[PDB]
């Protein structure tokens, strides 16, 4: 009984917390043993939540949280639909409004190594990229944020709130030096 996992349970949605510990199953991790990957899911679950939020009612696909298969199922249809190239790996959300996958990044790092290496093993950068990080910064693919303003200035409050939690919880220390 780790405290990072009460905290998570005690701060996250959950549902959120309920669809990170079935997709960390699924990849053979337990939720009880890697608590900073529990936390990182799960905030990474609840900023691709509040993305797809922000816009329209219908302008995002949602593709993670569902299962490894109907996701793919979900990719497959979309292009098979639009047109747009079957991305190699499984992306985040898919953008009706500018008809392109978006894979959504939440990091500890600086946003310029995640997205680098989000990029490089992005191949044929036809999927878009948006880096999220815990100090307020943020970096999509060329610089087309995608939402405005309001919506991802609400992400990273969020997400320095979760920071701030953890801290005081003296769990940020070890939840940082992990990625
Ligand atoms: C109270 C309010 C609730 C949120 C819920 C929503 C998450 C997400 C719900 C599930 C649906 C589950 N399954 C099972 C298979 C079919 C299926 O659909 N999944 C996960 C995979 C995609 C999906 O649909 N949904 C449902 C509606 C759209 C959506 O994204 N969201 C979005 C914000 C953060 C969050 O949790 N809702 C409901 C609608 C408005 C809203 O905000 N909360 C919780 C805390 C913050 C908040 O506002
Ligand atoms: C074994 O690896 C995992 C793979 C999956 C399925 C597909 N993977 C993603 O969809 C995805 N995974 C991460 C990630 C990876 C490792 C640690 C922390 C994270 C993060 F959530 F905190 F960010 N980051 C993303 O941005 C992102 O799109 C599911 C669970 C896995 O542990
Ligand atoms: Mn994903
Ligand atoms: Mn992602």
């Amino acid at each position: 009984g780790s405290h990072m996992e009460d905290f998570v349970r005690q701060c996250f949605n959950p549902m959120i917390v309920e669809l990170a510990e079935k997709a960390m199953k699924e990849y053979g991790e337990d939720p009880k043993i890697e608590t900073n990957k529990f936390a990182a899911t799960c905030t990474h679950l609840e900023v691709c939540f509040m993305y797809s939020d922000g816009g329209s009612k219908h302008r995002f696909e949602i593709i993670e949280g569902r299962d490894r298969i109907m996701a793919w199922t979900v990719v497959n249809s979309i292009c098979n639909t639009t047109g747009v190239e079957k991305p190699k790996f499984l992306p985040d959300l898919y953008d009706y409004k500018e008809n392109r996958f978006i894979e959504i990044g939440v990091t500890r790092r600086e946003v310029h190594i995640y997205y680098l290496e989000k990029a490089n093993k992005i191949k044929s950068e036809k999927t878009h990229i948006h880096i999220f990080s815990f100090t307020g910064e943020e970096m999509a693919t060329k610089a087309d944020y995608t939402l405005d303003e309001e919506s991802r200035a609400r992400i990273k409050t969020r997400l320095f709130t979760i920071r701030q939690e953890m801290a005081s919880r003296s769990l940020w220390d070890s939840f940082r030096q992990s990625e």
